[PDB]
DNA sequence: GTAGACCTGGAC
DNA sequence: GTCCAGTCTAC
C-alpha cells in the first residue's frame, strides 16, 4: 500500500474503531512488533485506552489513543479489518486488538513484513520511523523546489529518488512509475539531469496522480482493498505500471519493463524521455 | 548504487 | 520448479 490505499483504509477503518476501547492484544508473530521490542510490554501498555482518532504520515497509520500513538506500517500486504471477537480468525492474521465491546481490531499480513511501533503521542513524530519521512505530497510542503532542492544534489536515477521517503512521502513502485509517465520522463535518468521545466512538471503530475489515486480509492493490481473489502478503481487508470507488452494508451507503443533501482519498472520508451 | 534479507502464495 | 510482488542492511 502507498498513500492513496493507505488513506483510503484510514477514512473506512476510523469509524470502526474511534471510541472503543482495548482489553487485550494478542500477538501471534512477535518480529511484527517493533517498539517497544519486548511484544509483551506493547500489548500491556495499550490496555485500557480508548481510540480517539486515526491519521495517516506517509504510507503509515497513526492510531491515537489515549497516552500513546500506535505507528503501523503496512509494507507489501498488510491489512485491517474489523470483526466480533466470537468468529475464528482469517488465516495469517498476526496481531489482534481486542475491544471492550466484543469487537476485534485484525490485523492481517501474508508475508510478514509490517511493523507497528507504539510511543507516547508526543514522541511519535521525532523518533523512527516516522522522524525522516519527507512531506505530504498533497501539502503546500511539497513544492517544485523541494524536489529539485534533492533532484540538484544527488546522481541516482529520479525513480529511486521519488521513492525515497525522505525526499517526500507516499509514493510506492506504481504511483513512481505512474508520474513518471506523466510527466514524460524515463525512469532511469539521473536525478540531476532533470530541468527546471521538468521538475516542474514531474511536481505537477505527481500531485495530480496521488490525488486522483485517493479519489479512486487506492489501486487494486493483487489484494488490495478497502476497510470493507472494497477494492479501489484506480488501476483501470494505469498508463504504465503492469502493462509491459501492452499498447500505450496514448502513443500504442508497447510498454516496456526493465530493472531500475531493484524495482520492476515499466515505461513507455517513445512517451518518457 | 546494488544483490541479498524477510516471507508467502499466485502465475508461468 | 522458477519468477514476482517495501524498508532495513551489507559486499
Ligand atoms: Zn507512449
Amino acid at each position: 500500500p502507498q498513500l492513496p490505499e493507505v488513506e483510503t483504509i484510514r477514512r473506512t477503518l476510523l469509524p470502526l474503531i474511534v471510541g472503543k476501547t482495548i482489553e487485550d492484544v494478542r500477538i501471534f508473530w512477535p518480529n511484527i512488533i517493533r517498539h517497544p521490542r519486548d511484544s509483551e510490554a506493547f500489548a500491556a501498555r495499550m490496555i485500557g485506552q480508548t481510540v480517539r482518532g486515526l491519521e495517516r504520515r506517509g504510507k503509515f497509520l497513526k492510531f491515537l489513543l489515549d497516552r500513546d500513538a500506535l505507528i503501523s506500517h503496512l509494507r507489501m500486504e498488510g491489512r485491517y479489518a474489523v470483526a466480533s471477537a466470537l468468529e475464528p480468525l482469517e488465516p495469517h492474521t498476526h496481531v489482534v486488538f481486542c475491544f471492550t465491546d466484543g469487537s476485534e481490531l485484525r490485523y492481517r499480513d501474508v508475508r510478514k513484513f509490517g511493523t507497528m511501533h507504539v510511543y507516547a503521542k508526543e514522541e511519535a513524530d521525532r523518533r523512527p520511523p516516522l522522524a525522516e519521512l519527507g512531506p505530504e505530497p498533497l501539502s503546500p510542503a511539497f513544492s517544485p523546489a523541494v524536489l529539485a532542492e534533492r533532484a540538484v544534489k544527488t546522481k541516482r536515477s529520479v525513480k529511486a529518488l521519488l521513492l525515497d521517503q525522505t525526499v517526500v512521502a507516499g509514493f510506492g513502485n506504481i504511483y513512481v512509475d505512474e508520474s513518471l509517465f506523466r510527466a514524460g520522463i524515463l525512469p532511469g535518468r539521473p536525478a540531476a539531469s532533470l530541468s527546471s521545466k521538468e521538475i516542474e512538471r514531474l511536481h505537477e503530475e505527481m500531485v495530480a496522480t496521488i490525488g486522483e489515486a485517493v479519489m479512486k480509492g487506492g489501486s487494486t493490481v493483487r489484494t488490495y482493498v478497502n476497510t470493507q473489502g472494497e477494492a479501489g478503481t484506480f488501476q483501470h487508470h494505469l498508463y504504465v505500471y503492469g502493462r509491459q507488452g501492452n499498447p500505450c494508451k496514448r502513443c500504442g507503443t508497447p510498454i516496456e519493463k526493465t530493472v531500475v533501482a531493484g524495482r520492476g519498472t515499466h515505461y513507455c520508451p517513445r512517451c518518457q524521455r
